[PDB]
């Protein structure tokens, strides 16, 4: 089944809107579950995802409005534990990740922050950061592209897509991991 990653979206503080493309490619009833790393910063991007899905989980961003969100959360899609945070809290780093990982006991840990994304194993273990999916500027970093990710998830599978605005045009790539 279809979950949609994202965060980190910044409005309407540093941008007002996703990518034309994005929100083209994001409509109704395709997608089951969204796990979002924050950053909203409000109701009106809220309101948003739950128009995409109605299993809408989202963790506490560093400039959230809405404070009632969790900092951490554990969701299990499938046969994956999946850890969230939005990561401002990790102090860097991949030693960093390895420990919250290590923290949550998750099969799949999900953060954000870095407004970069990331899909990669190390030591069995899945980490995915869908980077900004409005592609907001952060601090002084650099080189900054709108992305979101998919997964699709199946028994012990998990096949990841990162979706990026590079140039005018939507590339993705594909990450394969499978719980050992």
């Amino acid at each position: 089944m279809l979950v949609l990653v994202l965060g980190d979206l910044h409005i309407p503080h540093r941008c007002n809107s996703l990518p034309a493309k994005f929100k083209k490619l994001l409509v109704p009833g395709k997608i089951q579950h969204i796990l979002c790393t924050g950053n909203l910063c409000t109701k009106e991007s809220y309101d948003y995802l739950k128009t995409l899905a109605g299993d809408v989980h989202i963790v506490r961003g560093d400039f959230d409005e809405n404070l009632n969100y969790p900092e951490q959360k554990v969701v299990t899609v499938g046969q994956f534990k999946i850890g969230l945070i939005h990561g401002h809290q990790v102090i860097p780093d991949m030693a960093s990740l390895a420990l919250l990982q290590r923290q949550f006991d998750v099969d799949i840990l999900i953060s954000g922050h870095t407004h970069k994304f990331e899909a990669f194993e190390h030591e069995n273990k899945f980490y995915i950061n869908p980077g900004s999916a409005t592609g907001a500027y952060n601090a002084l970093e650099t080189n900054i592209i709108p992305s979101f990710v998919l997964m699709d998830i199946q028994a012990s599978t998990v096949v990841t897509y990162v979706y990026q605005l590079i140039g005018d045009d939507v590339k993705v790539e594909r990450i394969e991991y499978k719980k050992p």
